[PDB]
Order: C-alpha cells, then structure tokens, then sequence
C-alpha cells in the first residue's frame, strides 16, 4: 500500500497516494470533484476525480458502483481508460471514498470552439474519432447518455478522448440531450448519443450553440423549430391521446432546409447532420453507420475502428442492500489492474 497525504482544496480534503504531486482543482460539481496531478511515477499530468458521498444512500451506493464497473471496461483510444483506482482506506469497514485517474488531457472542446475557428478537416476528424468511440460504446451494449463539450478533450495533436458517462438510469446541460431523454420516454435508444454527437458537430461548424435553451420547455422548443413537428409516422407511435393533442395545437412547424441553415458548411458535413438530427430516433444513422458516411473518407478505416468485449451489466435490475453495493464496489477497487506502459514510453 502506497503512504497516503492530505491536503485541502477549494475547501474539500484529498486523501492520495504520494506518487500523485502538485494537486490543482480543474473543477467541481455535484456529478464529481476533480484536480489535475504530476504522476511522479510515469513524468505525465493526470486527472483526479473523488467520488462525493458515494455510499450516503441506496441509489448513490448503486451509482458509484455503475461508474467504477463501466470505467474498468473502457479500454480504447477514443474513451476515457483508467490508469489508477485507490481509496485511502485499509478495511473494508473503513472504506467510504473513491478516487478514479485518467491521462489529463489538454483542452476540453468548450475551449477549442472559444479558441479557434475549426477547418472542415478539424471538424472531420473531431467528429470522427466521437463515432470511433461511439462505435466501441454503443458495441457493449452501452448508451453514453452525456455526450457534450464538456466531457470531450483533446491533446495538442487534436487526438480526442470521451470522458465521464451519464450515470442516471430509469449543473447539468440540457443543450446536448436529445428530446425523448427530456420527455421521459423511459426506453431509450443508442442514438439518444447520436442527437448529442450532431449537437456537437452543428456547433463546431458554426461555432455557435445549436439549441442553448433557456429552461426545459424553451429547450424543446428551440428544438422543434429546426427539425419541425412530428410528422404522421411520429405520430403513430405515441400513445397518449392528450399529447398528441397537444402536439397538433402547436403551430405546425415545417423542419427547414438544413442547407439553408448551415450555409457555406461542406455539403457531406450538411448531409451527415440532417442524418444524425432526426426527431424519430429509430430513423437517426448508427455510430457504423456514420462511420462510413463519405463526409469521414479521409479518416475511415474498417479494419481499425474495433468494438468492446461483452460487458455484463447484471447489476442493474439487482436491488441489493447499501452493505452489497459498498463490499461490490470494495472487490472492484482491490481487483483493479493498471493498464501496461505504452512502448513509447521505453527505450531500448
Ligand atoms: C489543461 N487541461 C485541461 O484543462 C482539461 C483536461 C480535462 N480532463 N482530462 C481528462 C479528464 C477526465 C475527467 N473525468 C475523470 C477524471 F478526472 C478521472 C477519472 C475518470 C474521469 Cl471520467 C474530467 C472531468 N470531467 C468532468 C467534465 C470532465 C476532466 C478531464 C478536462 S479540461
Ligand atoms: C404533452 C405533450 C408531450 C409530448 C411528449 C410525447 C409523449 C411521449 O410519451 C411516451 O409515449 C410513449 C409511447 O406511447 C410511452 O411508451 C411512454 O410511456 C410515454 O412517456
Ligand atoms: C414534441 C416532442 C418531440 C419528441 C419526439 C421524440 C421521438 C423519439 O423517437 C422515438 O424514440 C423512442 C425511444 O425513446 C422510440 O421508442 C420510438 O420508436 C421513437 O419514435
């Protein structure tokens, strides 16, 4: 067992490994706190997330378990990989915090799109390697559920990683998150992410937020105004009278001409979009899919876009007392196996 030292940051204390130098607090929030290190030990910066109150209560103990077990399986160039788990706890009786490490990326693309204008080309491969990671996601039976600028980074080389996952299941940005999501359709498709990744795109081309509503009605409406009302076939399969009522008292809006609204975008990056923003989500373009769309010929390659090993999530129709989810997540902490040193990282 490593020695552990304390120190407080913005007001919460950090328990860590010596190993782990230099804490500086990137940000805080409800979801995690987390700071940026200097790992003595490998001469990289790494991220830190501390996980809040993870065992305060049933869904809370639920939740850190679901994050722990999904970030252990993540093992590919586009999405976030664990580099360390620890907890300063010696016992499992003593045990009541979690500490998740991550390579620290450069800039997140909040900034990107502050800093620069991006080329086509920028916004290719950008855009390509969130359906690479996608692709391998979606391939575990995985949905993302948070895709947004802010939990997407890049290194000086414009090499992108996906991070933290949307951990609610049955503060927070609504400008990313596709519809159904906001209306609690409760069966919820893959391409819940894929109305998130054209979100992203439309904003990257543009530089310009595509749907940064207000509140969640304004959110919605924003939302309409561009794709249109739904149309008959949407229509069909929504069950509730009064909300299809409700829907046809609403001025009938035609989806307009994505064309027109993109002007002066790559006619492919045009025609990607309007693939990706459908109200139906069963007629949205798969991660595949997209990955073969013309708009990604420079970078496409069938034979290095590799999906996931079957994850068994289990777990989630199990109700099992706070004890369980604590002595589960325990198991997973101790089981914890370092990925290897890249051979970049040796010489001879
Ligand atoms: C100079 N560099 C910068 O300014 C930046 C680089 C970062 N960066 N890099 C990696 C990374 C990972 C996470 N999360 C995380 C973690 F920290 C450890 C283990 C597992 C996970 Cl999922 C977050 C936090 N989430 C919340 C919104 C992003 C930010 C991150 C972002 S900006
Ligand atoms: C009041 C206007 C709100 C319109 C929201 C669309 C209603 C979607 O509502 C959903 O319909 C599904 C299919 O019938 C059901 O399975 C879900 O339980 C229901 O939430
Ligand atoms: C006015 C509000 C517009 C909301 C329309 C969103 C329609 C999303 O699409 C729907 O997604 C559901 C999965 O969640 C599927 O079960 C339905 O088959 C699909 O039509």
């Amino acid at each position: 067992r490593p020695t552990f030292y304390r120190q407080e940051l913005n007001k919460t204390i950090w328990e860590v490994p010596e190993r782990y130098q230099n804490l500086s607090p990137v940000g805080s929030g409800a979801y995690g706190s987390v700071c940026a290190a200097f790992d003595t030990k490998t001469g990289h910066r790494v991220a830190v997330k501390k996980l809040s109150r993870p065992f305060q209560s049933i869904i809370h103990a639920k939740r850190t378990y679901r994050e722990l077990r999904l970030l252990k399986h993540m093992k590919h160039e586009n999405v976030i990989g664990l580099l360390d788990v620890f907890t300063p706890a010696r016992s499992l009786e003593e045990f009541n915090d979690v500490y998740l490490v991550t390579h620290l990326m450069g800039a997140d693309l909040n900034n990107i799109v502050k800093c620069q204008k991006l080329t086509d080309d920028h916004v290719q491969f950008l855009i390509y390697q969130i359906l690479r990671g996608l692709k391998y996601i979606h391939s575990a039976d995985i949905i993302h559920r948070d895709l947004k600028p802010s939990n997407l980074a890049v290194n000086e080389d414009c090499e992108l990683k996906i991070l933290d996952f949307g951990l609610a299941r049955h503060v927070a940005t609504r400008w990313y998150r596709a519809p159904e999501i906001m209306l609690n359709w409760m069966h919820y498709n893959q391409t819940v992410d894929i109305w998130s990744v054209g979100c992203i795109m439309a904003e990257l081309l543009t530089g310009r937020t595509l749907f940064p509503g207000t509140d969640h009605i304004d959110q919605l409406k924003l939302i309409l105004r561009l794709v249109g009302t739904p149309g008959a076939e949407l229509l069909k399969k929504i069950s509730s009278e009064s909300a299809r009522n409700y829907i046809q008292s609403l001025a009938q809006m035609p989806k307009m001409n994505f064309a027109n609204v993109f002007i002066g975008a790559n006619p492919l990056a045009v025609d990607l979009l309007e693939k990706m923003l459908v109200l139906d989500s069963d007629k949205r373009i798969t991660a595949a899919q997209a990955l073969a769309h013309a708009y990604f010929a420079q970078y496409h390659d069938p034979d290095d876009e590799p999906v996931a090993d079957p994850y068994d999530q289990s777990f989630e129709s199990r109700d099992l007392l706070i004890d369980e989810w604590k002595s589960l997540t325990y198991d997973e902490v101790i089981s914890f196996v370092p990925p290897p040193l890249d051979q970049e990282e040796m010489e001879s």
